């Protein structure tokens, strides 16, 4: 079965959300696209990026290093398409702004705009966690920007409940 997402709550006609680990979702659903919360040099050193790379037994990092050698780094708000390995057909590496490192929160709209080149995506909440953006604001930018079908996996029941309550106000 293709893009077999289960147990999501539909927020809008094209945005769905689940309290789930994106790694486990990717292994079970086998989506056409999984989004990585990347940095500009595609160094998957921790957080969501480190977990997705570890689930590929480091194949994503080796492929990423070869992409950067030939193409140079990404820009904040930009993306590239690489292999999905065992997690998806493709991985869309998207760089959201890291507010904790002084990058502009306005680039979060440009980051979500990359999703619109793909019909269906499994994604994390961009710039949340240690990237420092307000997660309620990241969900609002996602809903306002993405026009294709996005399935957000947020691996924290406390944050999931706060996001659904924020959306339903
Ligand atoms: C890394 N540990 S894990 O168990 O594999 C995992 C964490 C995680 C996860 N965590 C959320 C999250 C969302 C975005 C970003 C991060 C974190 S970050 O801190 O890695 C910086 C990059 C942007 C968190 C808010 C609840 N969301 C979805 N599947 C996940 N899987």
């Amino acid at each position: 079965e293709v893009n077999s997402f289960s147990g999501y709550l539909k927020l809008t006609d094209n945005v769905y959300i689940k309290n789930a680990d994106i790694v486990e979702e990717a292994k079970k659903v086998k989506p056409t696209v999984v989004v990585n919360a990347a940095n500009v040099y595609l160094k998957h050193g921790g957080g969501v990026a480190g977990a997705l790379n570890k689930a590929t037994n480091n194949a994503m990092q080796v492929e990423s290093d070869d992409y950067i050698a030939t193409n140079g780094p990404l820009k904040v708000g930009g993306s590239c398409v690489l292999s999905g390995h065992n997690l998806a057909k493709h991985c869309l590496h998207v760089v959201g702004p890291n507010v904790n490192k002084g990058e502009d929160i306005q680039l979060l709209k440009s980051a979500y705009e990359n999703f619109n080149q793909h019909e269906v995506l499994l994604a994390p909440l961009l710039s949340a966690g240690i990237f420092g953006a307000d997660p309620i604001h990241s969900l609002r930018v996602c809903v306002d920007t993405v026009r294709t079908n996005v399935y957000l996996a947020v691996f924290d029941k406390n944050l999931y409940d706060k996001l659904v309550s924020s959306f339903l106000e």
